[PDB]
């Protein structure tokens, strides 16, 4: 089971596509909900995601159908299409996924942020870093649910530097565009969802705390945080979860005024990556780093809960640390950080020592020795 949120609020979930094109916004939305009696949300909702996942794991079209058999009915503990909880302005997180992932695969983070009173826009990237995504060729395809599938792009060694930077840059623009879309919805603009779903987008009118916006992401999404913050001053802080810094151009590192928090795993990180994180440090800027002890790259993704301990460890989805333990540390430190830098008036400051990695499962800064 993906763990339920630890915060006071019930959690809802819906999908938003606007516009219907490969250049429009695709996001999954987690939000505080009025009721707690809807059906749970389908974790991986289409078979083409499983196919895109098999291709990414380097297996047959056939193995994709085996993953669909084992995982195709799995839900996440979010009320599918619940009415949004009224009477409060919610701060907003935009979430960017890792390479080979897509919008649905960080529900343990998205569900927990929402239970504490956030709206979470987990975006699906059309940069061919997702395992699979979809859009509609035109208005007619949009209406009759004729989906066009975009699958993960495999690079040559040659293409790496250039293409990953193009992608981190498209990701940033997709984060900005997702933010602009939500703000318009808030500012009352009627948007016709390209997906026919029994959730009225009008509910979101006057629901956003327009000044309290952050960008969070994992892996490629960690670099998306950094690129995003450098382009969009609307994002007031960022949290890079096990950032893979390689996509970033040399120019970004000196150009991030916003508070920025690195939550790293113990076993992913490496000198070249840490050095790139250090390139972001400055005395005039807010910068914080923790390492979760006993943890691995996928400890931030839902895959960490998808299996038992032995299969999980073998496939590098679980570490020596319990997954709920590791996600609680990441989520709770995130909560305290977001409170500090968005000016929230909640109890998240109860977790301030986590920002400094004062905990037995936390390392202050990094374990990685450099120069
Ligand atoms: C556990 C799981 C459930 C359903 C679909 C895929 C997977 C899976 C996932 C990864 C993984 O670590 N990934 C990170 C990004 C994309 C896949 C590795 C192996 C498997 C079997
Ligand atoms: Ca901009
Ligand atoms: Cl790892």
């Amino acid at each position: 089971k993906i763990p339920r949120g630890n915060g006071p609020y019930s959690v809802g979930c819906t999908d938003l596509m606007f516009d219907h094109t490969n250049k429009g916004t695709f996001l999954r939305l987690y939000y505080p909900s009025q009721d707690n009696d809807r059906l749970d949300t389908l974790w991986i909702p289409n078979k083409e995601y499983f196919w895109g996942l098999s291709k990414f794991l380097g297996t047959h079209w056939l193995m994709g159908n085996i993953l669909r058999l084992l995982f195709g009915s799995m839900t996440t503990p979010a009320n599918w299409n619940s009415p949004l909880r009224p009477g409060e302005k919610y701060p907003l997180v935009v979430f960017s996924h890792g390479l080979g992932a897509f919008r649905t695969l960080y529900s343990a983070i998205g569900i927990d942020l929402a239970s504490h009173g956030f709206i979470v826009a987990a975006v699906e990237h059309r940069d061919r870093s997702a395992s699979a995504t979809y859009y509609f060729k035109d208005q007619s395809a949009a209406e009759i649910g004729d989906k066009s599938w975009l699958y993960l792009r495999t690079l040559k060694q040659e293409e790496e530097t250039h293409i990953r930077n193009e992608q981190v840059r498209q990701r940033a623009k997709e984060c900005s565009q997702a933010l602009s879309l939500i703000l318009d919805i808030d500012h009352g603009k009627p948007v016709k969802n390209a997906l026919d779903l029994k959730f009225d987008m009008e509910q979101l009118k006057d629901s956003i705390d327009r000044e309290k916006i952050a960008v969070i992401g994992h892996s490629f999404g960690g670099a998306t945080v950094i690129q995003t913050l450098s382009e969009d001053q609307r994002f007031r802080c960022g949290i890079a979860l096990d950032a893979w810094m390689f996509p970033l151009g040399d120019e970004v590192y000196s150009r991030i005024p916003q508070p920025l928090f690195f939550i790293n795993s113990e076993y992913f990180q490496y000198p070249a990556n840490i050095i790139k994180m250090k390139k972001c440090y400055s005395p005039d800027k807010e910068r914080k780093m923790i390492t979760i002890r006993g943890s691995v790259h996928q400890n931030f993704a839902d895959f960490t809960f998808a299996t038992g301990k032995i299969i999980g460890h073998m496939l590098k989805l679980k570490g020596d640390i319990d997954s709920n333990v590791a996600i609680d540390l990441s989520n709770k430190a995130s909560l305290a950080f977001l409170q500090k830098h968005l000016g929230l008036h909640k109890d998240f400051d109860q977790w301030d020592c986590l920002i400094e990695g004062d905990d037995e499962n936390l390392i202050p800064g990094t374990n990685i020795n450099t120069t």
